[PDB]
Formats: C-alpha cells, sequence, structure tokens
DNA sequence: CGGCATACG
DNA sequence: CGTAG
DNA sequence: GCCG
C-alpha cells in the first residue's frame, strides 16, 4: 500500500526516517556529481518513500514490497540497521571529489558541469576560484562574492520583512497586483536557502511587463545586490536588514498570468522531486503534459482550464495533497 | 530494453 | 552554460 | 538503480 509515485502519498516536512533518507540522498547527489541522473532519480524515490512511512523502519522485512528498493537500496539500509553506518555512504562523504563537487556546485552560478571542469582543472577551493577571477562570470562573481551569506540560512522572521518589500514595489510597478510567497516556506519550512515569490493581477494581461518594472523599483531603493538586467523569472540576491547590518539572500520572482497562476503556484511550490512525479504521472499514466504553465490534452489539442491547484489534482486523477503534504 | 520533467535567462 | 521547483 |  505504498504508490510508486511521489504524487501519489502525503510525505510531511519531518518523518520517522530521517537518518535512512539523508544517507540514500547523499548516494543520490553523489550519483548527480557523475551524470548518473538515473541513478540518482532512484535514490532520490527510495529517499522519498521512506519519508512517506508512518513509522521507522527497524527490520529489513519491512522494506519487502516497498517500490523504488531494490539490491542497492537495501543494502545501504541494512547496513544502517546493522550498524550505524554504511560504509558506502561514509566513503563518499569522505571523498575529495564529493567534498569539492559539493562546495562548487552550492555556488550560485557554477552546475555540476562547470564543478566538474573546474575538479578536472585540479582547484578544490573558494580562494582557488577567487585566484583567478577574469575566468569567472559575472553571476559566479556574485555567488562567490556572496556565498558566506548565502550559506546562512534564510528564516520565517526574514521572509515576512522580504514580502513587505517586494509588495511596496509591486504595487506601484501595477496598482493590484499580488504577492504569493511559494517554495519551501509555503511547504511549512522554518528555514531556507532563499525565498520565492509568485506574482500575478487578477485581469488577465495586465501582467505583461511587469518584472522588469518591479526589478527596477528594487534597484533604485537600494535592495538589490545582484540580477542579470522582457522577462518573467528573477534569480535575485537582495540585501536583508540585519541588527547593525544587512545580509545577503537569494530571492527568486516569478510573474505568471492569473490564468496560469494555479499551475505557477503548484510548480513553484515543489519540492523538486514532488514535481518531477507529478509531471512523469501526468504523461505516463494519464497522456496529459504538465508544466508551471498549464495542462496540455496531445489529443484533442487542448489546455485545461485551472482555478486552483484542487483543478489540477483533480484533472490528474489524484487525491489532493497541501503544500505542507509534498515534501517529497 | 527505454525511460527517467520541463521549463526560462 | 546557468537558473527554477 | 529501479520499474514496467
Ligand atoms: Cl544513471
Ligand atoms: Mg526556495
Ligand atoms: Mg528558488
Ligand atoms: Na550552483
Amino acid at each position: 500500500w505504498m504508490p510508486a509515485y511521489a504524487c501519489q502519498r502525503p510525505t510531511p516536512l519531518t518523518h520517522h526516517n530521517t537518518g535512512l533518507s539523508e544517507a540514500l540522498e547523499i548516494l543520490a547527489e553523489a550519483a548527480g556529481f557523475e551524470g548518473s541522473e538515473g541513478r540518482l532519480l532512484t535514490f532520490c524515490r527510495a529517499a522519498s518513500v521512506l519519508k512517506a512511512l508512518p513509522s521507522p523502519v527497524t527490520t529489513l522485512s519491512q522494506l519487502q514490497g516497498l517500490p523504488h528498493f531494490g539490491e542497492h537500496s537495501s543494502r545501504v539500509v541494512q547496513e544502517l540497521l546493522e550498524h550505524g553506518v554504511c560504509e558506502e555512504v561514509e566513503r563518499v562523504r569522505r571523498s575529495e571529489r564529493y567534498q569539492t563537487m559539493k562546495l562548487f556546485t552550492q555556488i550560485f552560478g557554477v552546475g555540476v558541469k562547470t564543478a566538474d571542469r573546474w575538479y578536472r582543472e585540479g582547484l578544490r577551493t573558494l580562494d582557488d576560484l577567487r585566484e583567478q577571477p577574469q575566468k569567472l562570470t559575472q553571476q559566479q562573481k556574485a555567488g562567490l562574492q556572496h556565498h558566506q551569506d548565502l550559506s546562512t540560512p534564510v528564516l520565517r522572521s526574514d521572509v515576512d520583512a522580504l514580502q513587505q518589500v517586494v509588495e511596496e514595489a509591486v504595487g506601484q510597478a501595477l496598482p493590484g497586483a499580488t504577492v504569493t510567497l511559494t517554495g519551501g516556506f509555503r511547504r511549512g519550512k522554518l528555514q531556507g536557502h532563499d525565498v520565492d515569490f509568485l506574482i500575478t493581477h487578477p485581469k488577465e494581461g495586465q501582467e505583461a511587463g511587469l518584472l522588469p518594472r518591479v526589478m527596477c523599483r528594487l534597484q533604485d531603493q537600494g535592495l538589490i545586490l545582484y540580477h542579470q538586467h522582457a522577462f518573467e523569472r528573477s534569480f535575485c540576491i537582495f540585501r536583508l536588514p540585519q541588527p547593525g547590518s544587512w545580509k545577503a539572500v537569494r530571492v527568486d520572482l516569478v510573474v505568471a498570468p492569473v490564468s496560469q497562476f494555479p499551475f505557477a503556484l503548484l510548480g513553484w511550490t515543489g519540492s523538486k522531486l514532488f514535481q518531477r512525479e507529478l509531471r512523469r504521472f501526468s504523461r505516463k499514466e494519464k497522456g496529459l503534459w504538465l508544466n508551471s504553465h498549464g495542462l496540455f490534452d496531445p489529443e484533442q489539442k487542448t489546455f485545461f482550464q485551472a482555478a486552483s491547484e484542487e483543478d489540477i489534482f483533480r484533472h490528474l486523477g489524484l487525491e489532493y495533497l497541501p503544500p505542507e503534504q509534498r515534501n517529497a
């Protein structure tokens, strides 16, 4: 009675198998660092299955019949249950390759392919990167300059303050436009790496051209430490007040027309695995194509209208899950 | 075996 | 190539 | 790495 797709089952933020899921997610991350997207997906899916269980796994027996647990993931769990550590996981953790790829990929502007190239060139530390800055993109220069602040968690107190300043700019840019908190905070997280906001307007079409107007106003208020600048997604670094000072915070701003707002809200609320699984479910089980703009029936060549996330779950024949249960 | 989500900057 | 969930 |  464990469904195979993560979007078919509630996954709360906190659960009963934290240590086991964390170990599998190390292997998933390492698989991604080597370009093994299929193995990354299986380890992520197996980890997420454990997050959805109603109690702790105490015996290997309890994995039988669970989807995404075969010989490899079962052996990892068996060793953690019997010995408290998995040798494979500890070897990954200790490896120079894992540690450096993790360090490099957590820089804003650096992905797996860039990190891997730097690794092969012999680079290992952030100061190694700062010693050859003409090699860096301006986005990477920003990510490196701000790396320390961006490594500090954002608190829910921080979010409320940023939401207020974003609403002020949005209101001047387009009266009546609204700002909705999305991402991990909408799933109930008390901390985050960034803050995600979704912007729309109740009159279809009025949101066209909005984001440049919003960003120009935030920049004029001195709040933008970095951004890339027609566009509809902005990946920014904001100045957030602190006692006697301030800190840099990643903020994403997205604009959607109100007709697409439920699809954008669903996508930007995540989790990442939940959205991948939902889109896979849509296509492979229902023959419908889902993204953050809409839901397409490729046979009738028609888009589904949705007025709510509830509509979208119903369209897909899935029982509704609130954001707090999408923590796959 | 093929498949593994699907966009925008 | 990077970014997003 | 696992599923269908
Ligand atoms: Cl793979
Ligand atoms: Mg976020
Ligand atoms: Mg984000
Ligand atoms: Na990065």
